[PDB]
């Protein structure tokens, strides 16, 4: 897929420009949570398993 | 200061979306370029881009649903 | 469709802060050319003047 | 991680283009990319930033 490497690193919501979620397609057996950081626009993936993701979305809501 | 450009969504839809029909989904929290969160649903069919109303209680379950 | 540009800046673009640059030719619900530039920092967008020449340069300087 | 996997070779009618975007070589994708969004069925297509045509096409669409 798009992630060459998933990250277990925490990401502070307030540093999120746009969070992207791409459910398992027909040519990518697995979920993909790509975060796009503000500064520099750093793009890194997120381990779908990690627990903080299980609430990072609820965060980017307000 | 005042913002130069507009937000990405002309309209936000209250209609719910079946998680399995989503091909993508992206949350874009506010900024001083679009002072409000825009939830964009990218459907599988006709690569259409429908925006979802973050207010809709519907667009609060669709996220856990995708993972 | 609509025109995303509320404004257009005559300021010069940091050819190296240019995260991404879009060129939306004139449509129907937006009868004009819009040149949007997203700067890396914060990923903030800024419209550029398509009549200006800063474009002949910048645009070319980005390929 | 890059957006463009395989840049296209065949010419894009300078008018039949709905939107064009340039992403200069970044710390997240070593190469200057050019995605041509097509009106009809809004297909997406990576152009070849080298074809002398492109250099001119980016000019024409302004």
């Amino acid at each position: 897929c798009t992630c060459i490497s998933i990250s277990n690193q925490p990401v502070n919501p307030r540093s999120l420009e746009k969070l992207e979620i791409i459910p398992a397609s027909q040519f990518c057996p697995r979920v993909e949570i790509i975060a796009t950081m503000k500064k520099k626009g750093e793009k890194r993936c997120l381990n779908p398993e990690s627990k903080a993701i299980k609430n990072l979305l609820k965060a980017v809501s307000k």
